[PDB]
Order: C-alpha cells, then sequence, then structure tokens
C-alpha cells in the first residue's frame, strides 16, 4: 500500500462558502493490515482538525483509507505546505506526503468554445468543446451548463503544460443530436485564480 | 456630525483574495472638533484590528473621519454583527452604529440584458441595459465589460425591494453610437451569494 495526497478541489478553494480540503489516501491495503494512523501539519506545525473515513473495500477487493484535512482558502493560495504523515504496523517507518499550490505568477486562462465540427453534424450525437489555454497554475474547474442547469454528460482532459510553462485543457460536452442548432443554450463555466472575478462564462448555440 | 456605518463591498465579501471591510464614518465635523475615537466589536466582543484614516476636508469645507474594520468573508455571510462605537469631546455620550447582512434565504438573481430601445438607435450615444431581478439579500455587484476589459462608463441604480420581498437593479452602460451593432462585445458581470459559482455573465452585440 502506497500513500497519495491530493490537492483541494479548485472550485472549493475559490468559493468562500465551500470547504477546501487536502486528502491523504492509503490505497491497496490488505484486509489483514492494521488500521493506518494519519497525522497532519500545516507548514511543519501539526494540526488536529482532520477527519479520517472508516475504511472501504475497493474494486480489486483490497481497501483504501481516506483522511481529509479541511483548510482555509487563503492558506492554499498563499502557498502553505500540507504534510500527511501516515504509519501503522505494516510499515517499517512512516511515509510522509507533501502537497501545496504550484508556485509562480498566476496567469488567466483564455476560454474559447467550439461548436460541432462540420464533419460530425452528420451524426445523431454531437459534441461541443471548451478550449482553455494559457493558464497557470494548473488548478482549474471547468463545467458545462445546459441553459442554466448542471450537465453531467461532459469530460475534462487533465491539464497539460504547453511549451511556454502555461497549461491547457479541453472539455467535451456531448449532446444527442437535436439540441445543438435548434435548442437550449450551452455554457462553459470556468473557475481560476487568474480570472477577473475568478470566474467566466462562454456559451454556444 | 452624525455617524454612519457601511456594509462591505459585495464583491469583496465574495472573492477570497479581496479583503472585505466594514466602514464607520463621522461626517460633517467642524474644523474645531477634537479627533473622534473609534471602537469596534464583532458580536459584542471588541476587536482591535481596525485602521482609522487621518481626516479629510470634504466638499462643504467640513470634514469626515473614516475607520475601516477588515473582516473575514465568512463572518459577514454567517450574519455576525458589527458595531462601531465612536466618542469624543463634542459628544455628550458615544454614538453606536450597527450593521450586518440582511437575514433570510439567499435568492439568485435573474440577469437579463437589453440592447438599445428601437427609438434610441437614432442617436449618437446609446445605452445597453442589464436588468437584475429576484435576488436576496440586496448585496450585489454589477459591472460591465467591453470585450474583456473594464468599463467605467456605467451606472447601477440602488437595489429596490419588489413587492414579494426580493430586490431588483438596473445597470446602464452607455456607448457612443458605432460600437453596438458593428463592434466589440458587451458583458454584464454580476456577483451574488445566490448564484451558482457566485457569479454570472450575459453579453450583448
Ligand atoms: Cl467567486
Ligand atoms: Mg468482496
Ligand atoms: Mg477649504
Amino acid at each position: 500500500s502506497s500513500v497519495f495526497i491530493f490537492p483541494p478541489k479548485p472550485k472549493d478553494v475559490l468559493t468562500i462558502t465551500l470547504t477546501p480540503k487536502v486528502t491523504c489516501v492509503v490505497v491497496d491495503i490488505s484486509k489483514d493490515d492494521p488500521e493506518v494512523q494519519f497525522s497532519w501539519f500545516v507548514d511543519d506545525v501539526e494540526v488536529h482538525t482532520a477527519q479520517t473515513q472508516p475504511r472501504e473495500e475497493q474494486f480489486n477487493s483490497t481497501f483504501r483509507s481516506v483522511s481529509e484535512l479541511p483548510i482555509m482558502h487563503q492558506d492554499w493560495l498563499n502557498g502553505k505546505e500540507f504534510k500527511c504523515r501516515v504509519n501503522s504496523a505494516a510499515f517499517p517507518a512512516p511515509i510522509e506526503k507533501t502537497i501545496s499550490k504550484t508556485k509562480g505568477r498566476p496567469k488567466a486562462p483564455q476560454v474559447y468554445t467550439i461548436p460541432p465540427p462540420k464533419e460530425q453534424m452528420a451524426k445523431d450525437k454531437v459534441s461541443l468543446t471548451c478550449m482553455i489555454t494559457d493558464f497557470f497554475p494548473e488548478d482549474i474547474t471547468v463545467e458545462w451548463q445546459w441553459n442554466g442547469q448542471p450537465a453531467e454528460n461532459y469530460k475534462n482532459t487533465q491539464p497539460i503544460m504547453d511549451t511556454d510553462g502555461s497549461y491547457f485543457v479541453y472539455s467535451k460536452l456531448n449532446v444527442q443530436k437535436s439540441n445543438w442548432e435548434a435548442g437550449n443554450t450551452f455554457t462553459c463555466s470556468v473557475l481560476h485564480e487568474g480570472l477577473h472575478n475568478h470566474h467566466t462564462e462562454k456559451s454556444l448555440s
């Protein structure tokens, strides 16, 4: 069992009413292993407000242990370091994991939308595209809105670093024929620390 | 000299990187009056992180004294009460002022845009309109964006309470002829606690 640590949801970090949290996970544990113990520190000073989930059997019959450290929005943006120190019997020494915002001047992303390619219109299931470029750091949230309501039928590619140090991402929203030309409006909502108001919208029809 | 207290900028309250602040002002002071002393409390417990400006001569030759209490975003949204207690020699007893978010379930505003009325197109200076309705509480920020850059040539009416308990606001963006039909894009950016992502955009051309 190897330990992983995850950044907070970019959306959570930017919305005052949400609660950003750092996540530590010990996956691939043997039903036989003793419960792992977690320990957290914010800038090398231990904190005691984390909550660790019970323990859940995953898809490969083994388990995972999740621990969440709720944090302050500002601490993530100001670059504080978050350390998860996990140990147990099945570990000679404890494993330590670290994570913190990528450092550098934030850069605002360029958000563009793309209506179905000329050649796809011939199908009975098309796809709208949101093309987000030149942002930094990589933390970003991209979602789609049908008219004004959520849309769960979309996929975002993981951010990739272009040659120049910035990142890009594509979001693909699928829509069974119809809708597109004759129908409801489609909006690409992006949240990033580099945007004016930290958020922006672009819509298609 | 009567004392006033002002809510934090709605935009400040909602953007994690901005610093919302409560403002106390003692306007109409006589050049002869002794410097007023301020005192703050958050939920009846005094705080000592406020900063009071020196003292500035206003438009009617008299002066004003401004004191700002930086606060936490959450405290404003969670309904905490902010009290400014000001005294001095020119005051028998001290004056106390209170302010805090209006209480009730937040309601999301409906944001619509209006292109110049048919009858105004005949002029060499038109006006775009952003019509925001059904929001609650009244704290809101409405701004305009020419393409993607700020616009300072706009006016927002103060929010008004409709019959049903909600509020509405109109924002008027003026644009010297041209632009409108043949030109750059105009966006109405609104920030409110009741919106998804706390923010939204509507554009015209
Ligand atoms: Cl926001
Ligand atoms: Mg099983
Ligand atoms: Mg003078």
